This record gives C-alpha cells, structure tokens and sequence, in this order.
C-alpha cells in the first residue's frame, strides 16, 4: 500500500485520529506514513501487538541503530535514559528510581496540596467566573513541582512554556530546533550553577554524582538526564489534567457519578489515561534488524511509532471502546508505556492529576464546560494528544 499522508487530511485528524487508526488496524498491525510534518515512520496499531513492540528488545531506542540523521541540538540531548537500550538505560534508570517512588512521592503530597490550593485560589477570583483551565491550572502545577525538585529558579520557569509551544507546534521547523539549542545551552549553566552551592534538590545531587565519577554519570549524562526528566513529564502532566478534565465535562453523567462518590477519583483518573491519555504515540524505537509483524517486514534502522491511543480503542481488550466510564477495568493500560522504560513518573503524575481533580470537583460549583466540545481545538502533533485551550466556567 502506499504511504498513508497524515497532513493530507485532517483536521480533523488531530480533532479525531481514531477511526484512522481503526481503518489502519483493520488491515493489520504495520503501517508506513508521513506526519504532518512530513517525516516518513511505521505506525503500529491494535492493543496486543503494540504491548508486545513497547516491551520487545529487538525495537532499540538508541539512535545509533537508527537512519535518521541527528541535528547537533537533538544530539546534544540524546544521552538520556529514554533513548538509551541496556546497559546504558539501566545505569542511567538507576541513578534516580529511589526519588520517583511511590513511598517518596507521597511526601510531596502536602505541597502538592498547597499549590494546587493556591491556584484554584487565583482561578476563583475571576470576577466573571470563567477561566481558561490550561493557563489556570494544567499548565502552572506540572512545572511548578518538577522545577522545586529539579531546583529551577521561578525567574526561569517561564522560557519552558515557550520551549514546549515550540517542540509541541513549533511555528516552522526552525523554531523548535532553535528552542531546542536554547533549552540545552540553559540547563548547561543551569548545571554549572549548582556547583560547590551545596544544594540539596535532585539537580545538585547529580551535579555531586557526576563530578564525583564522570564514569557513573558523564557531562552529556548529566545534561540529557536534567533534560528528559524535565521535558518527559510536562507536556504529559498538562495534558492528563486537561484532557482529562474534558473527558469529565463532556460526559455529565460521569462527571455526577464521580461527585456522588469521590472514592471514584482513582478510578476515573485511571479511566482517563485509558480514554483520552496524553500520549498518542510512543517515543521513536528502531529494529536492530528486520522485524516482520504478520507479513509485513519493518527494516531495520527505521522509524515505528506505537500508537498507544489505538490499543486503547481496541474493542477485544477494551469492551465498548469510545465509552468513557469512570468505573471500568483499566488494567493494563499503555499510557504509561510497558517494559523496562515503563513511565518512571508514574506516581507523581497520579499524585498531581488526583489532587487535581478533587480540587476542581470540590471547589467549583456547577464547574462547566464553557464552549462545545466541537469548538475545542487540538495541536496536530503525533506524539501528544492535547488541547490549546479548555475554556471553563463555574457557579
Ligand atoms: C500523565 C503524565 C505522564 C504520562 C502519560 C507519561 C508517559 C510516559 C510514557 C508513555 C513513557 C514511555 C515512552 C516510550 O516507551 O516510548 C514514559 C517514560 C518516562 N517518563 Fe513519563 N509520563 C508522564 C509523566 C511523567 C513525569 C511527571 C515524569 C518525571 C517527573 C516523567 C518521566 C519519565 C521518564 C524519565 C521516562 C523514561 C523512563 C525510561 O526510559 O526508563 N513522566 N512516560
Ligand atoms: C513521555 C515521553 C515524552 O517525550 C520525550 O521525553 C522525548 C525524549 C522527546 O523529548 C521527543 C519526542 C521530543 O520530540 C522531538 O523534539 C524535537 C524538537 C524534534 C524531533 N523531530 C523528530 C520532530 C521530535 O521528535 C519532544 C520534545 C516532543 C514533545 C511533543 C514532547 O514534549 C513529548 C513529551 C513526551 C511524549
């Protein structure tokens, strides 16, 4: 078949990508396209086989098995955990999975609390009643929290904002690679900053890792892990609180239930992932060598995206796929991933979107969706399933 154009539609196709996905799975589990951006990548669909490509090891994620050449900005952030196969990956996961549990996490939760306390706060002073639910909230708690555990001064918190814009919808190509020079230029003086300071947030922590030993963690190390553990849960986290928040709104009957019985928030948040998760396909895997899925043969060097949110419309493991019930078996779901890169901020994002949620739900009388759901607008990436605004109002 000839390579599916994903720019040639739709839309539309950012609004809805679902019954492309179908159609594509229909046909079988491997399929050539070109993004809206025009880079040509295999897509990989239907729940089993994409569990099965986001664990398996002959998809590496080291771009040194891939063909597609690097930019020097991409380059000089490569050296993270994300794109790294063992033994790398599991030297570099090492140095941080103690701060990322499920234990530690829960300590944070008081000042979780207090931020997001705080900008519910801000939101409810609005005279009118309305606010515009990603600046308000979605956005300012993610990087909020990353940056006080990272140790990102405020003053430049900001420039993040503007980074991502850039990385999500970038106005030309140019743009984000210009962003991308800038974002790794500030988190080197960012790095130098912090040494012989005597800090004790995770970025000075590391800063006393490598230097101590450049062989347990060198210079580009230490850059590509302040890098990707600010980069990988941003735009996510903003977009679990956002889409999520949609999911709820634009289901009353749901968005009921939960206020009925608020020992449903696990559960719904849960469901949310599942429904409509931030990410909408996986982060690039390269075959070390040619891999053939019933028939089709992916070679090796090239480029496969796993397209989570279709293995979440997979009606054999999800039963009436395209409903959105917060009571619902959601186990097993890849919003997360699978395998040994398996999300390793999985309890902070629960954490922030649970508190998240509550807050809204309990602060916000008649909390309502203030446009159609068919005014809302989507960013066209393939990566991120997210939206630019989500205009609300309350009571
Ligand atoms: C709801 C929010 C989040 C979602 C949906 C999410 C999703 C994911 C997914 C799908 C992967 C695997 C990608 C792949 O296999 O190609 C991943 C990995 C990762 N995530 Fe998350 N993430 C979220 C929040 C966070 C946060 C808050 C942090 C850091 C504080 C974080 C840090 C990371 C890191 C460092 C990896 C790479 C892990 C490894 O390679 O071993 N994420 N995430
Ligand atoms: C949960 C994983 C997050 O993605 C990542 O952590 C990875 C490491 C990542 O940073 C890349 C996917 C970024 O994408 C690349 O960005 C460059 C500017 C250009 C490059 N090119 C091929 C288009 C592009 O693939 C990432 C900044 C993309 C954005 C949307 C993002 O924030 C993703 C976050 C998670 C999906």
């Amino acid at each position: 078949p000839p390579v599916l154009d994903l720019g040639a539609l739709g839309q539309d196709f950012a609004a809805d990508p679902y019954p492309t996905y179908a159609r594509l799975r229909a046909e079988g589990p491997a399929h050539r396209v070109r993004t809206p951006e025009g880079n040509e990548v295999w897509l990989v669909v239907g729940y089993d086989r994409a569990r099965a490509v986001l664990a398996d090891p002959r998809f590496s994620k080291d771009w040194r098995n891939s063909t597609t050449p690097l930019t020097e900005a991409e380059a000089a952030l490569n050296h993270n955990m994300l794109e790294s196969d063992p033994p790398r990956h599991t030297r570099l996961r090492k140095l941080v999975a103690r701060e990322f549990t499920m234990r530690r996490v829960e300590l944070l939760r008081p000042r979780v609390q207090e931020i997001v306390d705080g900008l519910v706060d801000a939101m409810l002073a609005a005279p009118d009643g309305r606010a515009d639910l990603m600046e308000s909230l979605a956005w300012p708690l993610p990087i909020t929290v990353i940056s006080e555990l990272l140790g990102v001064p405020e003053p430049d918190r900001a420039a993040f904002r503007v980074w991502t814009d850039a990385f999500v919808f970038p106005d030309d190509p140019a743009q984000a690679q210009t962003a991308m020079a800038e974002m790794s230029g500030y988190l080197s003086r960012l790095i130098d900053s912090k040494r012989g300071q005597d800090g004790e947030d995770l970025l000075s922590a590391l800063v006393r890792t490598s230097d101590e030993d450049g062989s347990r963690l060198t210079s580009e190390e230490l850059l590509g892990m302040a890098h990707i553990l600010l980069v990988a849960g941003h735009e996510t986290t903003v977009n679990l609180i956002a889409n999520g928040m949609y999911a709820l709104l634009s289901h009353p009957d749901q968005l009921a239930a939960l206020r009925a019985d608020m020992t449903l928030l696990d559960g719904a948040v849960e469901e949310m992932l599942r429904y409509e998760g931030p990410v909408e396909s996986a982060t690039y895997r390269f075959p070390v060598e040619p891999v053939d899925l019933d028939g089709t043969v992916i070679p090796a060097g090239d480029t496969v995206l796993v397209v989570l949110a279709d293995a979440h419309r997979t009606p054999e493991r999800f039963p009436d796929p395209h409903r959105f019930d917060i009571r619902r078996d959601t186990a097993g779901h890849l919003a997360f991933g699978h395998g040994i890169h398996f999300c390793i901020g999985a309890p902070l994002a629960r954490l922030e979107a649970r508190i998240a949620v509550r807050a809204l739900l309990e602060r916000c009388p008649d909390l309502a969706l203030d446009v159609s759901p068919g005014e809302l607008v989507w960013y066209p990436n393939p990566m991120i399933r997210g939206l630019k605004a989500l205009p609300i109002r309350w009571r």
